[PDB]
């Protein structure tokens, strides 16, 4: 019955902080452990922007939302489309049809192996590629995908985008050894096709080498896999071989020269400090501070030269730190002694006393602001909101307007925080008119969220290489 999810969240429980947070698409970990053995609406939305996008628009601030883990569900190809509207790849139209049921389309569909072809019989689709050329019926029809590529083989076909019909068959084929997966055009290179499938695939170059700093497998069930995510990473670390760089995978102890490629999903990183930790057996012997970061752009990245002397140990980390989100609640949030809710903790020009629990697996040294969250949508196509043409997409704006707390100090476990607090008049008001004034008639909002966050310098893990000898 299970699709490997009891044994994901299963691992999680075993393998992860006690306070750590993971996610989900619909939030399915949280209802197979609450509901089945004893998100919100907003977030769907920019949860599909990441799955369903590629490319500079998906890189989502996950780490607002201080996520630890992301578990892809294969099966979910099934409410593609519905993700794929969600997140502002497809129309209306697309999605489900028109007025006269007319121009639906099918997302994703995965095509798996039948010995030399791969085929998915509740769709009738048949991919026969022995002939060379490559094969593909749909029903009655014979249709000639845009392209189709092989991984690992990384080979690629063009093709008429057509059917015998003649028709358009805007559908793009990826293959690899033990599954396929079709896709529309608005979506062939959607991260969860790389996530999930394994299909590498993005038409940006370079896009998927740095997802997969950000976004790395620790674990694999039946139908899920569970990713650690880093909004910081190093997606290649370079060594300097004879004047030549070039491109290595471990680190032997000594001196080197390095150069490292940063992935950064999602936020900037700013005013942050580079380490290497030298591992010895899960243990930390040394800290190497290795670099200064004032700010790096996450749309544009760019390489950081590194010469450093390391010890011998077993593993190296590389650690990044910055200022970011901590703390995860324990009970509902209190203000002047009632019970509130953590999403919208105060309403706008209110004050009071605010009581809160919070959970930390380390001990920080924190500030204490209330910030705001606003997820929304904007009409990207269509006459209006109820055109078939229509498609929306989401964005998600988050700013802090004031610091309550100042140099908070979080003992590992639970901690009680109590505060006078008070939300300026007109803040959330005012930026609504911000937004109302950016894009008029074409917006939708679908969430403000006014919340206590705690902010401290953490570690981000960005990669970690096991010391190798010089030799062997
Ligand atoms: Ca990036
Ligand atoms: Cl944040």
């Amino acid at each position: 019955e299970t699709s490997g999810w009891e044994d994901a969240l299963k691992w999680l429980r075993e393998n992860t902080p006690e306070y750590s947070t993971a996610t989900s698409w619909w939030d399915y970990g949280y209802w197979i452990e609450s509901s089945l053995l004893g998100h919100a609406r907003d977030r769907d939305h920019i949860l599909a922007l990441f799955l369903a996008r590629d490319g500079n628009i998906s890189e989502v601030d996950f780490e607002s939302w201080e996520l630890n883990y992301f578990l892809v569900y294969l099966n979910d190809w099934a409410k593609f489309n519905a993700i794929s509207y969600l997140g502002g790849a497809i129309t209306r139209r697309e999605y489900n049809g028109d007025e006269s049921g007319r121009g639906a389309v099918t997302t994703l569909l995965p095509l798996p192996r039948y010995g030399e072809k791969y085929v998915n019989l509740y769709a009738k689709v048949i991919v026969d590629v022995s002939n060379s050329s490559v094969k593909v019926t749909v029903g009655d029809r014979e249709c000639d995908p845009l392209m189709v590529t092989f991984t690992p083989s990384g080979k690629t076909i063009k093709g008429t985008g057509t059917c015998s019909d003649g028709n358009a068959f805007p559908y793009v084929l990826h293959l690899t050894p033990t599954i396929g997966v079709l896709a529309y055009y608005k979506v062939a290179t959607a991260n969860f096709i790389k996530l999930a499938f394994g299909v590498p695939a993005s038409t940006i170059p370079g896009f998927s080498d740095k997802l997969f700093s950000n976004f790395e497998p620790v674990y694999e069930s039946g139908n899920v896999i569970v990713y650690r995510f880093t909004p910081f990473g190093i997606y290649k670390i370079e060594e300097n071989i004879n004047g030549t760089w070039k491109q290595v995978y471990n680190l032997t102890p000594g001196k080197h020269e390095l150069k490292l490629y940063i992935s950064a999903f999602g936020r900037d990183i700013e005013n942050a400090t580079l380490y290497i930790y030298a591992i010895n057996n899960e243990k930390i012997i040394e800290k190497i501070k290795i670099a200064e970061i004032s700010h790096m752009d996450y749309l544009n990245e760019y390489p950081i030269a590194v010469n450093v002397t390391l010890p011998n140990a077993t593993s190296y980390r590389f650690v990044l730190v910055q200022k970011g989100p901590i703390g995860v609640l324990l009970d509902a949030p209190k203000v002047n002694g009632e019970i509130r809710s953590p999403t919208n903790i105060l309403r706008e020009g209110e004050s009071g006393e605010i009581e809160l629990k919070v959970g930390v697996d380390k001990d920080y040294t924190a500030d204490l602001y209330l910030r705001a969250t606003f997820i929304y949508l904007v009409r990207k196509s269509g006459k209006d909101n109820e055109d078939y043409d229509a498609a929306f997409e989401p964005q998600m704006d988050v700013f802090f307007i004031t610091k309550i707390g100042e140099n908070i100090q979080l003992k590992e476990g639970e901690n009680t925080v109590k505060v006078r607090a008070e939300l300026p008049e007109g803040v959330i008001s005012s930026y609504k008119d911000e937004l109302q004034r950016k894009y008029g008639d074409k917006l939708i909002i679908r969430g403000i969220r006014v919340e206590p966050v705690f902010i401290a310098e953490k570690e981000y893990l960005m990669l970690e290489v096991s010391a190798s000898a010089p030799h062997h």
